[PDB]
């Protein structure tokens, strides 16, 4: 016959003493002596969170530890934590009035609960989709990275299968805006190829020295992504965009400049492409799309094929594999094949 207010008052005492002593044994004892009904469990947990919110970072850590302990002891469940967490989230506007940093603080609780296996990233994404509470979801990610590491967070985020763009407010739901927001939260590391796509051409223009470009890639892209087909697409596309922006049937002078520019970038291209037929195919697709965007100017695609072959950027087998590859992810394959088919036949038959 115990009321809601009695049990909340009892909860408050347990919290005050745990924050003082860090008594795992006595906190559990306190909660057990409460003999709280199962229906009060979520209310108890949300009280634990709210009592701690406007206290120190250290007291917040202690409150999260208490929650985890109650689950470990079978006093409450992951489901009870989720109920409780959602109940606090719903009060976010009210709490923010008196606790201006409440979102950042709530993000601390979410991060620690995920770490202790009380809630998943994929679950957390559900009530937060489309920028609910926003930037709360991103602040949870911030805290995860800080408490663990970027490699851990990157793979957990990958495992969650959450679509990051879908987590943004609707008016922000665009790849370019997404990158702006993530960079501002210190979360750019989650989308390195998107960041590459937006920055690489700018970087080449800034300092086109082959050594600088290579070192920039080494610094900003993982060795594993160096062998990723998407990376190669962006790499090649960026070089080609640079070349054509500087060089523009063309004059003898334009053709020579174009060749000299390629000759300067060749060692960088070779460093990533050598001994990777699949990547060399992806590089040909990048070339295909590049020429496609200029309506396949007379002889352009073919002259680049010839350069790629002669400069040992692309080996014979990749040219033939490109022709055979069935992808329709890239426009202009039929028009592309029309231009280069005789040259390819020549490689095979002459």
């Amino acid at each position: 016959h115990h009321s809601k207010e009695e049990l909340l008052k009892l909860t408050e005492t347990v919290v005050t003493e745990y924050l003082n002593s860090g008594n795992a044994n006595e906190a559990v004892n306190g909660v057990r002596e409460m003999r709280a009904p199962k229906h009060f469990l979520p209310e108890m947990l949300s009280k634990v969170i709210i009592l701690s919110l406007d206290r120190s970072d250290e007291d917040k850590e202690k409150a999260s530890s208490l929650i985890s302990l109650l689950k470990q002891e079978g006093i409450a469940t992951s489901d009870n934590f989720m109920q409780a967490f959602l109940n606090v989230l719903d009060q976010c506007p009210k709490l923010e009035v008196d606790i201006p940093l409440v979102k950042s603080y709530l993000a601390q609780f979410a991060a620690r609960a995920i770490i202790s296996e009380l809630v998943s990233i994929s679950e957390l994404a559900q009530p937060l989709e489309s920028g609910t509470h926003f930037p709360l979801f991103l602040l949870c990610l911030q805290q995860l990275a800080k408490l663990q590491d970027r490699e851990w967070l990157t793979e957990l985020f990958q495992q969650s299968k959450v679509n990051m763009q879908k987590m943004l407010p609707e008016i922000d739901q665009n790849k370019d805006r997404m990158l702006e927001i993530l960079e501002g939260k210190g979360l750019s590391f989650l989308f390195p190829l998107l960041k590459l796509e937006k920055e690489l051409l700018k970087q080449i223009k800034l300092d086109p020295s082959p050594q600088t470009i290579y070192k920039w890639i080494k610094d900003n892209i993982s060795p594993k992504l160096h062998v990723d087909k998407g990376f190669v697409n962006i790499l090649m596309t960026s070089f080609l965009q640079y070349i054509s922006s500087e060089v523009n049937a063309p004059s003898k002078e334009q053709l020579e400049q174009e060749k000299q520019l390629l000759l300067s970038f060749k060692p960088v291209m070779q460093k990533f492409l050598h001994d990777h037929v699949d990547l060399q195919v992806s590089a040909l697709y990048a070339l295909q799309v590049h020429c496609y965007n200029s309506n396949f100017p007379k002889g352009m695609l073919l002259r680049f094929f010839v350069h790629f072959y002669d400069m040992e950027i692309i080996e014979e087998e990749a040219f033939l594999a490109w022709k055979e590859d069935i992808t329709q992810e890239f426009p202009g394959k039929g028009k592309a094949l029309f231009q280069v088919n005789q040259w390819l036949t020549w490689l095979e038959t002459a």
